[PDB]
């Protein structure tokens, strides 16, 4: 099945600037933004749609990886879609989790990040709370964790 829900966040950072870092500078930021994430390596492609990347991370005593795919990039509308693909770093009941993000200008000039998350399951029961939280968390590296690191960084203050 497919479990779809919406998430919204804010940033003090102007949307074009935030968007640019999300789509151009992820590889450099993410291992600095997330203590557990050791490295990101691009496996196939150049940063546009179809690109596959491997995140190497430590969770408990175990070195694991997830694969990330860039689904869509539309700079004119500040749209960035991506997914984490079925396996080592997702719960067993989950084939894929996609994040569909759009950045929009807040009234006061910061950003509102509008996200639709789609969790694809093997079965006919929506994921239990933890397995969905764990899957969502894998996707945070690519959006929320970057906005967080940037908001505390000298260049975006
Ligand atoms: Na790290």
């Amino acid at each position: 099945g497919v479990f779809t829900f919406e998430d919204e966040s804010t940033s003090t950072i102007a949307p074009a600037r935030l968007y640019k870092a999300l789509v151009k500078d992820a590889d450099a930021i993410i291992p600095k933004a997330v203590e557990a994430i050791q490295s990101i390596e691009t496996v196939e492609g150049n940063g546009g749609p179809g690109t596959i990347k491997k995140l190497t991370l430590i969770e408990g005593g175990e070195t694991k990886y997830v694969l990330h795919k860039i689904e869509a990039v539309d700079e004119a509308n500040l749209r960035y879609n991506y997914s984490i693909v079925g396996g080592v770093g997702l719960p067993d009941t989950i084939e894929k989790i996609s994040f569909e993000t759009k950045l929009v200008e807040g009234a006061n000039g910061g950003s509102i990040g509008k996200v639709t998350i789609k969790i694809e399951t093997k079965g006919d029961a929506q994921p239990n709370e933890e397995e969905g939280k764990a899957a969502k968390a894998r996707g945070d590296a690519f959006f929320k964790a970057i906005e967080n690191y940037l908001s505390a960084h000298p260049e975006y203050n």
